[PDB]
């Protein structure tokens, strides 16, 4: 029974009370409908009952014609009044410059009497007086209307005890006919007076709670007003957002309130008749936007925690058609079926991002999109499933930012809609939405106290439920170019790892352009020391911590396995400190327990035709910071080899025999080295080759490995 009493996007109540009953209007801006009322008994449990308007107008900027939109705009803040038996609901909108008026004797169930003029006044509060004439108040400006409102002859106005308050920080305006501060507190502002039958004040108003929009929030007032003791929340569900299992009885509304479209649909080309148990989405229009598409149907995202998810079939769509389930804004974060490919797309930057793509043998398939709104780190993980239950990751995360336009929350979306071929469609048998959350995945984890990309981390674990999992990090191959490539890793090992019951950590470290070396195993072992350390929190047993990566990674995860507990070392002029002092955990151990080097480079001194070194213009001269021939020394403190002793790890070493960039040679330099030492588990020679192009033989070596190993 706490605050936020409701934890989504309800922006720009007008709230009032009638009897014991409690009600709201409110803004969807340039959802369709439009002004949706929302009823409560107790004002902590709340529920939508009716809307003001189904279409706003019939003007491209609100059908989404000729490349126009009217994001962030439509209808705005309302005002929601109760007058001598008869509800009335105003709203204003800039996409016509129009103040609609809107009146009945029922207010959950209509019908509506309607009027509109112009201008918009903006934020208006319109009020009956004692005095017999309905004045309005906009900006701040006192005009009045005429009787049948059909036009005049965060601004909301409440006379109590025969004084008028009118509230605008917080900041209200007291009057005997028709200004100080009242509350500062987190930006919590805008709303108005309601009172409790039994005589207790409140004042409702909203908080800017970053992605998922912007919340109602209600405080206690005492008397001037000075700004919880109410009945047990029941969360949002099935008031605000509820699952649809698409199947309807006879004369039920065809789409709970719960739903509105984005901008005005075209109601030919949807239907629950179609399939029965089915909504059908079918394409009217080529788009080259996905923000320009019709038919995106959408529910609010919840805090503090969220998760949607859908069930589709794929086998109506057409050539260059894509539907699935998204995180909707400017900003947004695809998943669907594109034509047979399951997709994830981020569109936080300006062009649309193509993440991952696995291919399609299926035509029903499963979509799941989670929201982490927790203190604001809003980050959105996408998966897809061929299966009731096995939900498989896909792309990166979403750091969804609350951006204007559209000037609202992240809603939960089912779209699909053609690039080449208009006709096709796409049935979902049901939406599911669920406040609680898998936390099976934390991407952008910083494992240093900074902002820096070269310092991140992505955790995964099993979705299979155990109190800890044993861990393995994936570092990724660049030539030590890149600082944002853990993505890359994940693609590459992640899924094969996580079905034996490891615990997955995709690394970042400092590009050779960031830093110079030892900054690249400087971060890998603060990476370690961080797994540790918040090891309670992420369910890791660090009992084990296994280590792998490609080339460069392969280098890393060596030169790591090789210095489990050496600080420094010093070859001929040259010392270079090992460890370092990235994070703000140096307490803890940085250890690995096995080491799987996938064609690492190990000893640059005899990287060029196994015998010498390379110019300036190598990975590794940029590595040092120095040109390889004069810096022989540097070259040995980076390589592997120089740190191998009996105590080590077990090693796994592979390489191809066509591998044109890192020579076969380097591998088995590696591993003769152990060898001698006890240390190599297997050295694996795959007769194919190339840099890359990793099978399921030697993908499963490394699973088997890691697991006896671990146990
Ligand atoms: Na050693």
């Amino acid at each position: 029974a706490t605050n936020p009493v409701i934890y989504a996007d309800a922006p720009d109540m007008s709230m009032l009370r009638v009897g014991d009953t409690y009600y709201m209007s409110s803004t969807t801006m340039h959802m369709s409908p439009g002004v949706p009322i929302m009823k409560s008994n107790d004002l902590v449990n709340w529920k939508l009952v009716n809307y003001a308007y189904d279409t706003l107008a019939n003007i491209p900027t609100m059908n989404l014609d000729d490349g126009k939109n009217t994001y962030g705009r439509g209808s705005w803040a309302s005002c929601l009044r109760y007058h001598e038996g008869v509800y009335y609901l105003s709203t204003f909108a800039q996409t016509t410059g129009k103040t609609y008026f809107y009146t009945t004797k029922n207010l959950e169930k209509g019908p509506w009497k309607c009027t509109e003029f112009s201008p918009a006044y903006h934020d208006h509060s319109f009020f009956f007086d004692e005095d017999g004439h309905i004045y309005m108040i906009y900006g701040l400006f006192l005009a009045e209307l005429k009787p049948d409102l059909s036009g005049v002859k965060g601004s909301q106005l409440f006379k109590v005890n025969g004084k008028y308050y009118l509230f605008n920080t917080v900041i209200v305006h007291r009057a005997d006919k028709i200004g100080r501060v009242v509350f500062q507190d987190r930006g919590i502002a805008q709303g108005g007076l309601v009172d409790t039958p039994d005589g207790r004040w409140f004042a409702y108003l909203f908080e800017d709670c970053g992605a998922v929009g912007r919340i109602p929030y209600l405080v206690p007032v005492e008397w001037w007003p000075v700004l919880l003791e109410l009945p047990d929340s029941r969360g949002l569900i099935p008031g605000i957002v509820a699952s649809d299992d698409f199947n309807r009885k006879k004369g039920e509304r065809a789409l709970p309130l719960v739903w509105q479209w984005n901008h005005n649909p075209d109601n030919a080309l949807w239907s629950l008749s179609a399939r029965k148990g089915y909504l059908r989405l079918t394409t009217g229009r080529m788009e080259t936007s996905f923000t320009q598409a019709k038919n995106i149907l959408t529910q609010r995202t919840i805090g503090p925690v969220c998760t949607g998810s859908v069930s589709m079939d794929v086998s109506g769509m057409k050539e260059g058609d894509f539907a699935g389930l998204s995180l909707f804004q400017r900003k947004y974060g695809q998943v669907g079926v594109k034509v047979k490919y399951i997709v994830m797309v981020n569109g936080e930057n300006e062009t649309p991002a193509e993440v991952e793509k696995v291919p399609l043998n299926q035509q029903v398939v499963y979509f799941k999109a989670e929201c982490d709104f927790r203190n604001k780190v809003d980050k959105g993980y996408f998966y897809y499933s061929l299966d009731g239950s096995n939900w498989k990751a896909i792309g990166n995360v979403l750091k969804m930012q609350y951006t204007m336009p559209h000037f609202m929350g992240y809603r939960f979306a089912l779209f699909n809609y053609a690039t080449k071929e208009v006709g096709g469609y796409a049935d979902f048998d049901y939406f599911k939405i669920e406040d609680k959350i898998s936390d099976c995945r934390w991407e952008d984890i910083c494992y240093a106290d900074d902002k820096l990309e070269g310092h991140k981390l992505d955790i995964y674990l099993p979705d299979m439920d155990e109190p800890s999992y044993k861990v393995v990090v994936l570092i990724y191959g660049s030539a030590w170019f890149a600082n944002n490539m853990k993505q890359a890793a994940f693609q590459v090992f992640g899924k094969s790892l996580l079905d034996k019951g490891f615990a997955v950590v995709s690394i970042n470290h400092r590009s050779s352009g960031d830093a110079k070396f030892p900054a690249q195993i400087n971060d890998v072992k603060a990476a370690i020391r961080f797994i540790r350390a918040n090891a309670a929190k992420y369910k890791l047993d660090t009992s084990f911590i296994g280590i792998t990566g490609f080339s460069s990674g392969g280098h890393l995860a060596s030169l790591a396995g090789t210095t489990n507990g050496v600080k420094s070392y010093t070859i001929g002029a040259k010392t270079v400190d090992l460890e370092g002092n990235v994070g703000l955990y140096p307490s803890f151990s940085s250890r690995v327990d096995a080491v799987v080097n996938w064609f690492g480079p190990i000893d640059m001194t005899r990287m060029e035709n196994c015998n010498t070194t390379k110019g300036a213009n190598s990975p590794e001269a940029a590595l040092i910071g120095g040109v390889p021939a004069d810096n022989l020394d540097m070259l040995a403190l980076l390589n592997p080899i120089t740190y191998i002793d009996k105590n080590d790890p077990k090693f796994i070493v592979i390489h191809g025999e066509a591998d044109t960039v890192v020579p076969n040679c380097q591998s088995i330099f590696f591993s003769e080295a152990l060898r001698a030492q006890g240390r190599l588990e297997e050295f694996i020679s795959v007769p194919g080759g190339q840099h890359g192009p990793f099978n399921e033989n030697t993908l499963k070596k490394m699973i088997d490995f890691f697991a006896r190993e671990a146990g």
